[PDB]
RNA sequence: UCUCUCUCUCUC
RNA sequence: UCUCUCUCUCUC
RNA sequence: UCUCUCUCUCUC
């Protein structure tokens, strides 16, 4: 059924909504300052700190960085006829929390939460690509297309271990392995439990993402090493660079900016009575009505930030230079020219050269985002039945596809990961750049609410370039 | 996290300072004398002496050296109402050892001592050159400029194992090779099992030192030869001729005198509060309020003698001429018409030529000294994506970049170091003296502490010439 | 080398 | 990820 | 699945 679950993500959204009501009704702000990104970001990175329960127990034992009991950051931007002004403004965290504890009906609000991690980590990944890290492990930053939720923590769930990709998982174990090189940190004691336990579930996730059955059984020959040494390391970087063509399926959540969300709650649209979708037409039908103001630099272009906040809200910053544009409806300028720097705001730069301006959210078109992989992989390993199954009671033979049914078992077990390296790397080879994926499916107007006739985008126009990154 | 390491740095240095200003009191030395470099050498091998453990267990075994049993050199230098004297005081090793244990908390200072090495690797680096091991090994004396850290035991940690550079790495493993060659030291004996396990950790800081894949790769089927007989001795060498332009980004830590950090210590400026930082602005800001004396030779230079020793503490030696002298702000004399030597005193020299005087080290203007690589490498070999990551579920092919991902895995194993060597010399040809490198980066001023905004140096004074060497 | 291996971000 | 990993079905 | 999982029988 799906009702239960359209009801539950409407309720949270309901809840978020209402929550961004009740910072508006007591941060005495403007009609203007409730439809900025920014204010949205101080409150909402607040939150994130309130709720964060490991690394606030890490800071009341450690009462460093002078002022920080329980009261960080806080920069929020008011109008002021005109111009702008900053303030550093510190909150507590129990009231907040409180605030959400009557703004959700006496719930936690986790899924909420995970939300708001990943709203952050696509705002983060649309912005800026970590290859700093990359290098530091050795690892090449020609794949920064596989960081998706890098500034996630671990604390998020299962709803938040779904949309952190497969190159992030090869990082945070690679951060693991070296931590544990350096120090015998595999003893017996509970911290080696925990280790062990973390790395079999992040395995076992990792084992979830992917879809080809070659690099499923290298992964689960993969963690049957009791003491991880060097070997792992160039296997799990091989991991990523042959994922890079057998991609998983990890997700693109859309989450929204909690302006959009409250704009639409405060209105009386209760999502829960006409459901909510964070997949389908849903969270694209609340922004073409979205009015949405931010503050841009003298020299930014405003048409390049309309088009990034765009990206960050709909996480396609990994995504395809020519669909984007062809669903949003206008040419999308790669990273290589973008006259236009971090949506974050630097807490140095001067007061005065601040300008507020609305942004352009509105697409022509919209289509389905399915967590699935392109159709190549499906033409390289075909389907069909292997097995049958006696409908009538007839003296005949039971035809079984037994080659294919040694592959499935893998009765001669694998020996290392080379023999996989070898078949994993002919499947590389039998791949083409020409292979069209996702048959069967199209880009849909906005006009249609139930899917019904798709027009299936045709780009001839040479080689613009389908690398938003170089 | 970065504050546990500027916490950890700014302890151990405070740990030095304050052993340093122990050392002041128990030798009854005036407060000019403190101000030495010479008598801060003195303490300072006198230190390495008793901390190396492995020259210290050869030694008890191996009474010679007529008076040894465990007490070296010790050439403190006093001033006597303007002249000066020299006397061979001889120390325990046991009692200074205890100093420093109380000198660190209880701790043994490891990071401490592998300071005071690299610090002792830079003034040797500073002063001599070895061409005559280049020579011996015959290896030739053109690349002086890869001798970084040669004077390096190997007993210096990972810490000290970030310094050691690349040309004396492939000086050490040519004296381990000619040594196999003249004897079977490769027997299964524990012996064997020692050499092997050193020279792959070695070949693995090797390959970690280096940049592009080529070399890397090449350098992974080094060590393939389980007996090293010549091929790979010049393949070592045309690895470092090689590494002469792809240069391996090694380290270069700032390391400063113990007469600094004991002025600054004795002051009371705590480094655990504030923080202290090796690399940054830190090292550079302790130094334009910092009184350092030295003796000079009535023909010696004070002014070239200063040059030397700020090019000794900031570890500038191999480092360009133009700009050392744009950041020092001074023009700065080459080793070929320097009227200097080098800045330890011979033993048998007279004790009245001996003149001391103040050392200048302020400098105009500071820059960061990363541990990178010149930006030449990567115009060789651009950046960007490889792979791309489904997002929508769209039935659309997977872009991969195919003929590069062989590449990345080197389908076709490479036979031998030739293969590797041809395209390494198109690469050196493709290379050009005029590519700029360090882009989006600059010099900035002493009254800027949060790295703000710098200037970009613009170098046209002919050819002056950027070799200190020649 | 988490005080910056490149596309730039105050954000640890 | 039950708003679609492929043969297509409004059927939850 | 008593309209036949093997040695064959209309026998229920």
């Amino acid at each position: 059924n799906a009702t239960e679950i359209r009801a539950s993500v409407g309720k949270m959204i309901d809840g978020i909504g209402r929550f961004y009501i009740q910072m508006c009704t007591e941060l005495k702000l403007s009609d203007y300052e409730g439809r900025l990104i920014q204010n949205s970001l101080t409150i909402e990175r607040m939150v994130l700190s309130a709720f964060d329960e490991r690394r606030n127990k890490y800071l009341e034992e450690h009462p460093s960085a002078g002022k920080d009991p329980k009261k960080t950051g806080g920069p929020i931007y008011r109008r002021v006829d005109g111009k702008w002004r900053r303030e550093l403004i510190l909150y507590d965290k129990e009231e907040i929390r409180r605030i959400w504890r009557q703004a959700n009906n006496g719930d936690d609000a986790t899924a909420g939460l995970t939300h708001m991690m990943i709203w952050h980590s696509n705002l983060n990944d649309a912005t800026y690509q970590r290859t700093r890290a990359l290098v530091r492990t050795g690892m090449d930053p020609r794949m920064c297309s596989l960081m998706q939720g890098s500034t996630l923590p671990r604390r998020s769930g299962a709803a938040g271990a779904a949309v952190k990709g497969v190159g992030t998982m090869v990082m945070e174990l690679i951060r693991m392995i070296k931590r544990g090189i350096n120090d015998r940190n595999f003893w017996r004691g509970e911290n080696g439990r925990r280790t062990r336990i973390a790395y079999e579930r992040m395995c076992n996730i990792l084992k979830g993402k992917f879809q080809t059955a070659a690099q499923r059984t290298m992964v689960d020959q993969v963690r049957e090493s009791r003491n991880p040494g060097n070997a792992e390391f160039e296997d799990l970087i091989f991991l990523a660079r042959s994922a890079l063509i057998l991609r998983g399926s990890v997700a693109h959540k859309s989450c929204l900016p909690a302006c959009v969300y409250g704009s639409a709650v405060a209105s009386g649209y209760d999502f829960e009575r006409e459901g909510y979708s964070l997949v389908g037409i849903d969270p694209f039908r609340l922004l073409q009505n979205s009015q949405v103001y931010s503050l841009i630099r003298p020299n930014e272009n405003p048409a390049h930030k309309s088009q990034l906040v765009w990206m960050a809200c709909h996480s396609a910053a990994f995504e395809d230079l020519r669909v984007s544009s062809f669903i949003r409806g206008t040419k999308v300028v790669p990273r290589g020219k973008l006259s236009t720097r971090g949506v974050q705001i630097a807490s140095n730069e001067n007061m005065e050269t601040m300008e507020s301006s609305t942004l352009e959210l509105r697409s022509r078109y919209w289509a389905i985002r399915t967590r699935s992989g392109g159709n190549t992989n499906q033409q390289r390993a075909s389907s069909g039945q292997i097995s049958i199954q006696p409908t009538f009671s007839v003296q005949r033979n039971l035809p079984f596809d037994r080659p294919t049914i040694m592959a499935a078992f893998t009765g001669n077990t694998e020996g290392r990961t080379s023999d996989m390296r070898t078949e994993i790397i002919r499947l590389m080879e039998s791949a083409r750049p020409e292979d069209v994926s996702f048959q069967g499916r199209g880009v849909f107007e906005l006009s249609d609410e139930k899917a019904t006739s798709p027009i299936v985008p045709s780009f001839d126009m040479s080689n613009e370039g389908s690398y938003f990154f170089g």
